[PDB]
Parts: C-alpha cells; structure tokens; sequence
C-alpha cells in the first residue's frame, strides 16, 4: 500500500516505517523536524531495506497535505505527528491544542479533499482518565485526561469518530498506546529525546550512560506490590508491528476501530530499574522522591481485543526492552547526528 | 472599554453590540458574514446610538485577528462567532470543529500575541450533557454533548481553562446560554435565520407569518406536565445585558468565571406556542410529531450564581419574548435586506 506516515522520523514512526518498508509498502514520511533529525532517514532506509520518500513540512499546512496525498496517490495515512510532553502541555496549552487538535483537523480535512479514507491515529491510554477499573478495556467509556496533552488526544478521537459517522466509508483506527519503550535490535535506531527525558526508560538510560546522577522514583507509597507505580510497557518494535497489521487488515474496512496496544501486564518502576541494571551490567543509581503530580498508582492494558481481531500480541519482553534501549544508548550516546 | 465583538453582526452579538454602545463602550465588530448581513450594521448604530467599527474577516485568520487587536487597542474580546446548527454539525463535523475549535484557538492565539487578556465566550448548557439533575448548576461536572456542535463548545471551554491556568493573569468568562429568543423591542432587529429555522421560536414565527404550514411538536409523551419538552427560554435583551455586565465586572479579574445565563425556569413547547398565539392574535397551527433524536425531556438553568456574583437576572417575560419576536417578524418579514 501507499502510506503517508506523519511524524515518521520520530521515535515510534521511525520504527514503524522500517517495518512497513520491510513489508514492501511504499512509504512517504512527513515531518517538520521539531523533535527529530534528518539523520535518521538513512537509517530507516537501511534498516527498512527500501527507500522511503521524505517531505519536510507541517500537518497544519492543509494545502501542502492535500498536495502530498494527491501527488503520491496515498491509500492510507498513519498519524504520529504531534507534541507529546505532558508537563510542557500544562505550561503551553495552546501549542498542544494547535499541533494536535488543529494539526489533525487540517490533515483529515486534506484527506477529504484528496479522497483518502483510511486513517490510523496515535492515541493514548490517557483517554481512559482516572479509571479505577484496571486493566483498561476498549469498551470502557472514556474519562477526563488531566493535561492539555491528554485532552488533545481525546478531542481528536472524538472528532475522528464524528467524521467517520458523517463519512461512513472511512476506516479509522484509534490505537491507544500504553508506555512505548525499546529500540530497534540493531542498536542503530531508538528514542532520541532532547534535553531532560520525561519518560522512565530514557531517564534510566541516561543515568546508566553517566549523563545523569540518579533516577528519581516518583513515590514509594503507592498501594502496589513494591510501593512504586505500575504501568504497561510495550516494546516499540511490537508497537511498530501492530501498526503494520492494523494498516493492512483495516484498510477499506469502514468503521472506528479502537484497540489498546500494550503488553497486557504491569511492571513497577523497580521492576524496570532492575531490568535495566541487568542489561547494562551495573546497578542503576536511584532514589525515592515525592509522587509526581496526578500520576495514578497502577494501570495496564487489556489487549485481548487486538489479539482476537487482528491476531496481534506483543512478543518482546521487558528484558529485551531494557537490553535494546541500552544497546542503542551505548552505541549512540549522542543520538542522531546534526 | 474597547471591545472586539466577534460574530457581532449575528443574532446575539447584534443585540449585545447595541447594549454595549448604549453603555458608551467602543465597539469593533468582526464577522465573516456567513450567517448575517451588512444590513444590520446601520441598525446597530442607530439603536446603539453610536458607531461601531466593522471589519469583515474570519476568526481563523490569526494574523488578521492580531492586527485588529493591536490596531484598535482592544481591552476585552466577546466571542460569539462560530457555527451553531446542531443537525448540520452531525452532517458536517469538520466545519464545526474548524470554525469553533480552531477558530477560537486562532483568536486566543492572536490575543496572546497582542497582549489582550480579557475574554468572554459564548458557551451552552449543552456542556452539561445528559444530566438528570435539573436545574443545571455551574458546580456540576460537565458531561458529554451528543453533537459535534455541543462537543466543540465543551472542547473550547477546556482549552480556555487550560490557557487561563498557563497564563493566570487572564480573565475568562464562560457564559453558558440556555435558549435565546426574542428581539429588540423596536421590532427593527431580531433573529434572521436563512432557510429552515432549527429553533422553536423562529419556526413558530414563520408559521405565524404564513410562510410555514404547521409547527411540528417533537414528542408529546415526555414525563413533563403536558408531555412536551421543557426548556429555559431567555430574552436576547436580557442575554445582551448579561454580557455587558459580565464584561464590565470581570475585566481584569483573573480566573475562569462560569455562569449559566437563563431565566431559571422551564416552559414547555405548548407554553411557548400559547404565548405566541396570544402575541400574534391568531392560533398558531401545530401538530405532534415523533420525538427529535437525542432531545432530553426537561432542563433549565439554576441562575443563582450570576445573580449573586454579578447582580444580574432576567427581567423580560415569556410573553415579551413572544411579542418582541412577532413584532420583528411582522415588521420585517424578509429580514435584513440584501
Ligand atoms: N512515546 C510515548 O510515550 C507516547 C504515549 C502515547 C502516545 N504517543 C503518541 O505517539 C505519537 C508518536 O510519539 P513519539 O514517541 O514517536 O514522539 P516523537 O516526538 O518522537 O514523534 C513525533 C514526530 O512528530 C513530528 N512533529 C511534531 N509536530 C509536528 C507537526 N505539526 N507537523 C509535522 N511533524 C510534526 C516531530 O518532529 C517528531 O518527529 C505522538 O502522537 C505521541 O503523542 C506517544
Ligand atoms: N442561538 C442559540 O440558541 C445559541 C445557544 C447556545 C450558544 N450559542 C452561541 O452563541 C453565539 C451566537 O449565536 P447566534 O444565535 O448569535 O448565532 P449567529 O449565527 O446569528 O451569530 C454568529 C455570527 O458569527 C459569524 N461567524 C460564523 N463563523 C465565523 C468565523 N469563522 N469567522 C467570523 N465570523 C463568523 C456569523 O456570520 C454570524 O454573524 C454562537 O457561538 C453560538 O454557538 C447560541
Ligand atoms: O523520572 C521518572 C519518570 C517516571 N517515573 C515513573 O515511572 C512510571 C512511568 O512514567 P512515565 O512518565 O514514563 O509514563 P506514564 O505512565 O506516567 O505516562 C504514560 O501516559 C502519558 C499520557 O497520560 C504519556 O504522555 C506517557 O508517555 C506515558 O505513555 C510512572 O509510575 C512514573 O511515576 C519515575 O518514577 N521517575
Ligand atoms: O420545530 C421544533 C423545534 C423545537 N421543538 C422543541 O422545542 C424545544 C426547544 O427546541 P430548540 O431546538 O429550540 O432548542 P433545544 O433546547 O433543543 O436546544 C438548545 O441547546 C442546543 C445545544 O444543545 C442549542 O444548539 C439550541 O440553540 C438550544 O439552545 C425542544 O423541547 C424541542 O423538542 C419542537 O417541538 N419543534
Ligand atoms: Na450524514
Ligand atoms: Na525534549
Ligand atoms: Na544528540
Ligand atoms: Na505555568
Ligand atoms: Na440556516
Ligand atoms: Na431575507
């Protein structure tokens, strides 16, 4: 298939592009490079074994989106582009609503203009809100996310759902990600955050590489087995594969197809730290700090639906996630080159 | 004060502009004329007794909004511009999200750019969703509106709230309207819908003027006193006055000030019909049809908060609403001239 991958040079998108190319699809990447570098391009082509076309541009530019869609005879669009720092979203809400809500709106408006009707959206478990019932199931009603970022994802899901109702021939997948971690097994592609990493895995990796002192563990008084927060970590390669399958199986299948993409099990902060210490060959330094504002104690996905309907399930383990992260971190301590 | 009134040539905005001018404020109207005519301009100035500047343009045009704000040294913005047909929103969701969500976002982004920090937003009781508890109180958590239009209003309220949190010097009023009806007492300004009117009052008026056959009363089996739906109708002049007071009293008062603007009492469809028959001097023809998809049986506002905090309450009655509507309808059967 001919697929436009917005945000294709970013963390999740880069890995997904490699898997798509490996499956022989024709890939066009659209990215504004605000949170990624052109230096990943050659890696995607190498690892993917096929050349992906790259277009530098912004999803907010509807005219350009329309032109790309038409120009490349796109059949389906996988939408990863957006802003995603939770804390920053609190500080700079407008930028989040503009990039995520308006950005997706401009993109789907371009699709309508170009007669493209297959879409895959990067959603998040944040949409479940403060749900006491765990694991989270797609049949649960959504809640109210506590950050502008989380809200922006739920708003997009709603707009997409209304769009599908109005244009019933569309096939739209709402893929709710849990906690993406890991890196391509080659150790040559991975997450390359700029500045202070906000997520657990990269933070741990930077502590391990000797860039950071100690991992601050946000809270040790949670009602969990070891007192630390519990989450569903999913290897980026398993996520990538899930996108390829969703794209291939849902194309031209009208509806709003919602799937949680997670491992279906929870792991604590200590569990993750322990796995990383093992992977890097030295104890990861850490300390206990106060609970992070708004975090829940524990949640993970119920991934039965995707297994049943798409025959998809994760295959990489927690150790692999840690190992692959360390390999990338260690092989490319400065990330992608400028 | 220097106030930019978006959507100022529309139904509610025109009346509000007259009241503002009467209070000696400097008014700049911004409207794209998609649902109004320049012919109302002269009426606003005449009835307002002062000239309001008019700018033809779209709230989606951030650069233009910024320029206007600066150019006119605006102190506060009252935002009425947007799309508001419920049924159409179901059929054309994108247009609604673009005009309402992106439109407001572009406008407030322009405000930030121009250092304007006082805002008044046209919200709706639709934000309460399917709330069994009536009357509706501002302290109730919001619900889930059932149309793209309703959702778009709740999304905007959320974005505005996050914006205020991020820029705490802002003063933002979220004015939740119930059912605006009525017309200026002069009979020379009023609601001028194009095509089939979607709301009860104008529909009744068109039946009365002899344009329409019969009023279809959506449902007669509701658990209400007469079996017809019950709502909170508020005279557009009372609404107008509430906007002037909110603007004057909340300017420079940091926070998110939420107020329901309603009469605080419910009236049935029959009650409204009866009032209109009385006003026009002939029985209004009507019949019973099936319930309208998604309508609730009965709801009205709890307007105590606005009374207490702003010393505002409605003063026009249901008969006045009907009388004023008939006077306008009858004096200007073709509405505003092309
Ligand atoms: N990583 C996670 O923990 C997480 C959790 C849930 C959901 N998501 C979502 O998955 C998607 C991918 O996340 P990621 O971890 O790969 O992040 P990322 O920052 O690595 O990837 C996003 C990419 O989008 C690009 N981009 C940003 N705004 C753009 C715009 N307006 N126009 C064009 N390109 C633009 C960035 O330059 C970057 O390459 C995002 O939508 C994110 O919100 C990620
Ligand atoms: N009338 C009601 O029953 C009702 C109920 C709740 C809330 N509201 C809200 O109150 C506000 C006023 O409603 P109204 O009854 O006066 O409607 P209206 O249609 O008469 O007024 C809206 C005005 O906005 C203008 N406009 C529309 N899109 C625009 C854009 N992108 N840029 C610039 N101008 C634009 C239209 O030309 C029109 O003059 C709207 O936000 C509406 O959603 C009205
Ligand atoms: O320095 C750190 C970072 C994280 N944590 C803890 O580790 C867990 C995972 O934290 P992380 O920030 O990586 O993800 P979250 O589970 O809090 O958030 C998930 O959901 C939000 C949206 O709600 C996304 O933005 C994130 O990328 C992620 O998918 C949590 O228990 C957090 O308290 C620490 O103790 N120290
Ligand atoms: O031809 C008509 C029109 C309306 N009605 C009835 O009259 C009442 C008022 O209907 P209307 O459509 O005017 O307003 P609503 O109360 O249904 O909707 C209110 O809330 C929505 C948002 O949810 C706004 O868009 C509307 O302008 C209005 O403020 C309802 O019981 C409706 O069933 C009829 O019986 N026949
Ligand atoms: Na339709
Ligand atoms: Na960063
Ligand atoms: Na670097
Ligand atoms: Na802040
Ligand atoms: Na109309
Ligand atoms: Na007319």
């Amino acid at each position: 298939m001919r697929v436009l991958v917005t945000g294709g040079s970013g963390y999740i998108g880069s890995h997904t592009c490699v898997q798509l190319l490996q499956n022989g699809h024709d890939v066009i990447i659209l990215d504004n490079l605000c949170n990624s570098k052109r230096s990943v391009l050659p890696v995607i082509e190498r690892l993917g074994g096929k050349h992906p076309t790259f277009v530098e541009g912004d999803i907010r530019n509807e005219a350009l989106m329309t032109e790309i869609l038409h120009d490349h005879a796109i059949d389906t669009v996988i939408h990863f582009a957006g802003l995603k720092a939770v804390g920053e979203s609190v500080q700079k809400p407008l930028e989040y609503y503009d990039n995520n809500v308006n950005g997706t709106l401009r993109l789907i408006s371009a699709m309508r203009a170009a007669n493209v009707k297959n879409f895959i959206f990067s959603s998040s478990a944040t949409v479940y809100g403060d749900q006491p019932k765990i694991p989270y199931v797609e049949s649960f009603p959504t809640g109210t996310p506590q950050s502008p970022y989380g809200k922006s994802k739920l708003m997009v899901e709603q707009i997409l759902t209304d769009l599908q109702k109005a244009q019933p021939d569309w096939s739209i997948a709402l893929l709710r990600y849990f906690n993406p971690v890991g890196a391509h097994p080659s150790g040559d592609m991975g997450e390359d955050p700029q500045g202070i990493p906000n997520n657990l895995m990269p933070y741990i990796a930077q502590v391990a590489v000797g860039r950071r002192d100690s991992l601050a563990i946000f809270g040790n008084d949670y009602p969990t087995e070891d007192g630390t927060g519990v989450r569903d970590y999913i290897h980026v390669m398993d996520l990538a594969d899930g996108h390829v399958v969703a794209m291939e199986k849902l194309a031209n299948k009208p509806g709003v197809h919602i799937y949680n993409l997670g491992a279906g099990v929870g792991n604590s902060v200590l569990d993750v730290v322990n796995a990383f210490s093992k992977a890097c060959g030295k104890p990861v330094n850490y300390h206990f700090a106060p609970r992070r504002e708004g975090d829940l104690p524990a949640y993970w996905a119920d991934a039965s639906k995707a297994d049943r309907e798409l025959n998809w399930r994760v295959t990489r383990t927690l150790d692999e996630m840690a190992q692959d992260t360390w390999h990338w971190q260690s092989r490319h301590p400065q990330g992608y080159p400028d």
